[PDB]
């Protein structure tokens, strides 16, 4: 019913990533994401990020 | 202290309900800030706005 932890799957620059929920935004409307293909964390303007899926961690 | 993921649907602010399982892949449950109504949305039609971190 209930997800205890969730992964917010997104896309940025054509690549699958997830939002890092526990890292503060660097600027208004931005967030840190982690790309799935290399595990690197980077800042993104949320206006340029598409939501893909919500699944259990 | 839970994270809050702020979005917009039909130009109205809302949040993703992070603790409720979606019924279908690429969909989710959202709650409008203005009336508290919970509803199903296709994430393709949902704009991400801000993160309040956990």
């Amino acid at each position: 019913d209930k997800l205890k932890k969730a992964i917010v799957q997104v896309e940025h620059d054509e690549r699958p990533a997830r939002l890092i929920l526990n890292r503060r935004p660097p600027a208004e409307g931005y967030a840190w994401l982690k790309y799935e293909d290399d595990g690197q964390e980077f800042e993104a303007n949320l206006a340029d990020v598409k939501l893909v899926a919500l699944i259990e961690g």
